[PDB]
C-alpha cells in the first residue's frame, strides 16, 4: 500500500503541496471542455499529487471553490454572469472520480 | 483490507446488487436538499453497498444518469424543464466524495 507509505511520509505542513495542487487545478479548469488540450494529462497530474499529499476530499473541493472564486474575481463576473462557471461542476466530478479510482485500483 | 476481501467475494453477476443500489440512489435524490430527511443515512447506505459490491465509479455515474432520466420521464419534463434536475450534480459529488473517503480511510 503506497497510500500507507504516502500517509507515513506526508509533511505536517502541506502548504507548499496545496500551492502546487492549486496551480495544477487552475490549468485543468482552463483546459476543460477544450479540444486539442490534454486536460487528461493535467487531471492525472493533480490526482497523482493529491494521492501523494494524502489530502482529503474536502481539501479538493476547497481548491475547486477557491479557483471558481478566483476566476470570478479575475474576469470581474457580477451576479448572473457567474453562471458561465457552473459547468465546471463536471470538472470537479471528473477529478474526484479519478481520485476515487486511484484509491480503488491500488 | 476489506476492499481486498469484498473484491474477492463480489459476484460475477452484479445485477441484483445494481438493482439495490439504484433503489437507494433513488431515495437519496428524493431526499436531497430536503431538511428533516436524513439523506446522510441513505448516502452512507449507498456508499457501504457500493464498497461491498466493488462497483466502479463509472457504474455510480451510470446509476445517477439512469435516475435523472427516470425522474424526467416520470415527471414528464420537456426541454428546459429538465433544468430543475441540474442541482443534483451536487448530490453526485456528495456520493462520489463519500465513496472516495471510504477507500481513503480504510
Amino acid at each position: 500500500s503506497t497510500a500507507f507509505f504516502f500517509r507515513r511520509m506526508s509533511p505536517a505542513d502541506k502548504r507548499k503541496l496545496l500551492d502546487e495542487l492549486r496551480s495544477i487545478y487552475r490549468t485543468i479548469v482552463l483546459e476543460y471542455f477544450n479540444t486539442d488540450a490534454k486536460v487528461n494529462e493535467r487531471i492525472d497530474e493533480f490526482v497523482s499529487k493529491a494521492f501523494f499529499a494524502d489530502i482529503s476530499v474536502s481539501q479538493v473541493l476547497e481548491i475547486h471553490v477557491e479557483l471558481m472564486d478566483t476566476f470570478s474575481k479575475q474576469l470581474k463576473l457580477e451576479g448572473r454572469s457567474e453562471d458561465i462557471l457552473l459547468d465546471y461542476r463536471l470538472t470537479l466530478i471528473d477529478v474526484i472520480a479519478h481520485l476515487c479510482e486511484m484509491y480503488r485500483r491500488s
